[PDB]
DNA sequence: TTTTTTTTTTTTT
């Protein structure tokens, strides 16, 4: 047999320490929990100890004993005499912490072994599983454990360091000779004042009716990000095909109304226009896109990091749209789902240090109302999309509800939340002709 | 004993199959190589078959016999009889595709199934190395397991090739001098200016409160589809028999007052007109109907399929109406089965390259408000109807809520919604007697 | 066999702190009687001094041997040897307040274990007893057991106590506020005054839709805290990093717009500024904060009582927010997973004597009303949310729902709930620039 | 025990059929079901027939061989 | 147990 790799002294010394030094407990349980013991009696004595000094008990040779024997796993631990071994082998709790650490080792050793186990067993008997539902849970198990080296070091200890670090970046920011704009570089100079550019390690949210324009502002700030750094941007477009959205983009870029490029009713100044922006394009390189439908949160990341690390990073990611993701384990409940589905575009931010613009679509409750101007609440099927976001942008377009409204072809950008800065009310052009927003030039409108 | 996976009597297809015709070297050479093999012999005869198509020499048993015994491995793999036997066992060379993908998939597993082994080794026994190393040969591992499926997948897709294709695509619609109609003629040049046709790949709606025309208008599409293309026009009709279908073309198409054909109190014009339309309908050939009630999305799929297949393609496909669809799995929830109805009919189209025209019907508050024109927001049921759809067309007669109305058999058609196009009104005559909507002659309003 | 409930402790502790402190000794007397101990001795001693304190010979381990030995009960309670045992086991007099209301506590429970005992015996023999006669004695024992526990809040005034009221605090009035808060210091004076402060062992609960200061408010209330005294204070921010919570805190303390620390556009009077509030901050060095995401109860416990044991105990503890919580054993019902986080809390909360402030959000059934206020019944996943807090506090701003409102700047805090005290609304300005809320000096409308 | 009606020879000769030739499916798949069959390899055989049938690919010994292998 | 989206009827301002 192949005998997992263990080492039962160390386990043996910290349930002594333990029972001799009880205040070293937090010791063990910052490194170890109870089911990192090779032995079962181990883990069913830690158990123990962990429950009766959560009430208060002391973690000694009697009460541990009391507790076994009114729960009845005295018997199984083998009872009060292996206790008292037990104490009797461990010197002092003075070094029960490298024991605590070795112990965790072995716990983390097993772990792996057993995946191992378990992925050779799928590919012995897959059970008809296709290669892609095999290559998922190798990285779910990956990811799971490097889980556990991911945050167990420290715990919220010094505020020194806190002060020190953040005293650091204001200095960095201080010194570099920004005007204003810290995030990527929205194109328009009225949302940059409000929103300083999309920063690093947020969840942007752009929301409204069907029909409002959702991709065609989404694809607007694509196109200036692009064209204002480096990195490259990714693009997941789970409902329209690559080559509709690069239509789009050509006839925004290009200033040719889009009608033509369609129809393919173009003149010769056209073919002038279009061949300067493919010129243009294929000078930069630094933009993919991904036309995939229905993809789940573990495949929009896999997707995402292997962009970053070919090509040294990523400068912004765009997702049309949250409802079209799939998450098939909670595929019953649909608000689990949804709220699933936002958590996990949160963390891949955070994890990658870089914005994130998901779309989204609106509640009908909204044309039930007088004034039909969107508010936090009408996003659909928004358990957590509102709690989540760090930004929110709701798309109203004055003119398709009043055909008599003085504001013809203007669009308004209503910030519905934003956690660091103030919210209001920026105003743009919309020309659908060239499917493009511009800076509203004309006269400006304070805003309440 | 665990047998590691793979297809002797596929490989044995897959060699024999290139004897006969080799230009199916490419499909196989792109898809498979000599290293998914499990049998040596069967690599060496793999490598010594690639060696003589890059030599020029045709794939065959002679030139490969001829190599082997020059090599000497002819005796390994065997001889005459082996190879004879090799070409004997294929089923046929055209499959060879689906047995090299076998193939592909046997060594994938093999592939995995080696990696597993590997990380099970490398876990079992450290050798010097840490947890963390442990955690990078398994994220490597996957890394090339993911790496060397050569996609497969349709994953994230560089600009320039996204540029190429669509070029290519304007360039071609240069060629062809539609002048407007890029899909299929509506027979309306009123409505063909804004639509430009129905394109593939699209799911247009037609929406209306009851007995308003929505059945009469579809049916005008398809007449016109069918008497303008050579494609067939297949038609779902799970409100109406067959019958009263086809009673209404013949009253449309020969102009004869529908309530004669109905009753039989018929002339002898109006049977040389009905004569004339029969003749016409029987020279074509190529309009399918289907009268089935309460269809899942799998029947229609299915059929579609079939009428696709036997007669090289569709041009158009009807479904009257959306709500009366049934997906049994979802019956408790009749939002969520109206949403995968939906789904379900944007991907046919998809699939097909056809365009889908599914009527709707709609919500009760149209009719409390002071103006009756549909919007997008009444459409019953409608969770992602509004949003799926790609073209929304809304039947509104005046004459029904105003008796003194001007617009007397003034039908408009108004665009509530057009992903890649203007949206307005059309005006058309609606000639009930007949079953029939005409072009407006009249003066042109302008919309507003 | 069933031992009644009790506390020997809280009953030596009690004895203890009345020997060393006197002054003290009416109000424990008025919490608690000789009778309300379990063990007869004690209740012996507590006579002792209460006789003692009706002839107001000071109350001492000189006097109390004295008593006793006098009337012959020395020997009784051991001797002077458990005179002494008393006052060692009490760590102070001054936390006699909590050891008391234990007992008076151990006392109900004990008075109804023994009425329920008594109607147990009646039922069991009723001797000739009438239902009715069971039932209005088991109706006067529940009357005497809810009646007999003095307290506050208890019902009407009647007029007396009114008129003399009346008459007291207009005489008071013209000549000064004379404001007395006595309570754990919030920073407020307006908010002091209707909750006394923080209680220790409580489970305070902040509320609010989102963007509506729930987080702002808390952190004033833990700078507040931990500036008015020396006990570390905690702060479990699940949601924010370190980083931008101590930006918000900076802007607060030093009142600087956080627009400008965001991006780095200071000038040399706000760097003197938060030159000065870091010199502060560090002065005191005894706030300790953990950006952790995904804890558990577990995890927070061990954590908490780990820095209370280090620096000897905490004086508040923040988390934001409730809902973020995991435990992963209850990991399929949302609502027990709550209730489970809930009651967790609330243990760790009486288990170290220290405030825990824990934030909540909303449901969206608050915006459907015509009043937006909120509700106890809003809580999300509210399964026992409302029942195990002590304290409630919403978070509303009318000007979030109506621009022309003339509460701008201007935060209502609604308490939902208090163990003691009343529930009202309490007003304060809203300074978002510098995320911060501050004293409404303003004109103090009557609250109705 | 009385004998259930059925026909093994007519199923036999269906499921050798299909193997034989693909354009047929649709004249079997309207008239019987998986659940149509007798015995239960042949319900085994016909469901893993629709399953590759339905997934576009060629229908044969081998594949079916490896099909039916995947399930077990 | 909770959160979501759709219908239809009543009562009030
Ligand atoms: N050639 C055109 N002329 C005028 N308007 C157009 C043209 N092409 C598209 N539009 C308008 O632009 C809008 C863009 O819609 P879209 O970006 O799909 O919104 P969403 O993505 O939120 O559904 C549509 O409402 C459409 O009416
Ligand atoms: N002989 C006729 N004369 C006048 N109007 C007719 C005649 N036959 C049918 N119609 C009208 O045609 C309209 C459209 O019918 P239909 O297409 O079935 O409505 P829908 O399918 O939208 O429910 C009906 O309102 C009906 O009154
Ligand atoms: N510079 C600023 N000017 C005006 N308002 C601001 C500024 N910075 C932050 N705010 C406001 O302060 C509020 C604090 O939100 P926050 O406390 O994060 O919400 P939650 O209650 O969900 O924690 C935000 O709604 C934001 O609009
Ligand atoms: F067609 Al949409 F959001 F309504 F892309
Ligand atoms: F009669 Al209908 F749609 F209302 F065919
Ligand atoms: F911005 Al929040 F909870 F909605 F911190
Ligand atoms: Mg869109
Ligand atoms: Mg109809
Ligand atoms: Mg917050």
């Amino acid at each position: 047999l192949k005998v997992p790799p263990h080492s039962i002294e160390a386990e043996q010394s910290v349930l002594g320490g333990l029972m001799l030094d009880n205040e070293r407990w937090d010791d063990v349980a910052e490194r170890v929990v109870a089911d990192d013991f090779y032995t079962r009696p181990h883990r069913h004595i830690f158990t123990e100890m962990a429950r009766l000094q959560e009430s208060g008990s002391p973690i000694d040779l009697i009460t541990l004993a009391e507790s076994l024997e009114r729960q009845g796993q005295l018997d199984s631990v083998g009872g009060c005499a292996y206790l008292a071994e037990l104490s009797k082998n461990t010197p002092s709790a003075a070094n029960i912490s490298a024991y605590a650490d070795i112990v965790r080792e072995r716990a983390v050793v097993r772990e792996m072994i057993s995946v191992a186990n378990e992925i050779a067993e799928a590919g012995f008997d897959p059970q008809g599983r296709t290669s892609e539902d095999l290559l998922d849970l190798a990285e779910s198990r990956v990811f799971k454990i490097a889980e556990s080296r991911a945050n167990k070091d420290e715990g919220p200890k010094n505020i020194a360091d806190v002060l020190d670090a953040t005293v650091a970046r204001i200095e960095q920011l201080f010194q570099q000779p920004h005007d204003g704009v810290t995030g990527v570089n929205t194109g328009y100079d009225d949302l940059n004042k409000k929103t300083a550019g999309l920063q690093p390690s947020d969840l942007i949210i752009v929301a409204a009716r069907p029909s409002m324009g959702k991709t065609t502002f989404a694809m607007n700030l694509v196109e200036n990000a692009a064209m204002l750094q480096d990195k490259p941007v990714l693009i997941f477009s789970l409902e329209m095909p690559s080559e509709q959205i690069m239509m789009r983009s050509l006839a925004s870029l290009s200033r040719v109304d889009q009608t033509k490029i369609r129809t393919g009713q173009l003149d010769d100044e056209d073919w002038a226009r279009i061949s300067g922006t493919m010129g243009i394009l294929l000078e930069k390189r630094n933009i993919y896109i991904d036309d995939s439908s229905g993809l789940t949160p573990t495949e929009v990341r896999s997707r995402a990091r292997r962009i970053a690390r070919e090509h040294g990073g990523i400068g912004l990611i765009m997702i049309d749209y949250l409802q079209l993701m799939r998450v098939p384990a909670l595929s019953d409940n649909r608000t689990l789902e949804i709220a699933e589905i936002s958590r996990s575009l949160k963390a891949l931010a955070k994890e990658l240090n870089v914005p994130v613009v998901a779309l989204s679509q609106l509640n009908r409750s909204l044309e039930q109302r007088a004034d039909k101007r969107p508010v936090n609440s009408d996003l659909r099927e928004s358990g957590s999309i509102e709690q989540d976001a760090d930004l929110i942008m709701f798309i109203y377009r004055d003119e398709v509800y009043h055909e008599n409204s003085d504001l013809k072809g203007i669009a308004e950008i209503i910030i519905g939340k934003q956690r660091n800065g103030p919210i209001g009310t920026v105003r743009l052009t919309f020309n659908g002709q060239w499917s493009r927003f511009d800076n509203y030039a004309g006269p400006q409108y304070d805003d309440e």
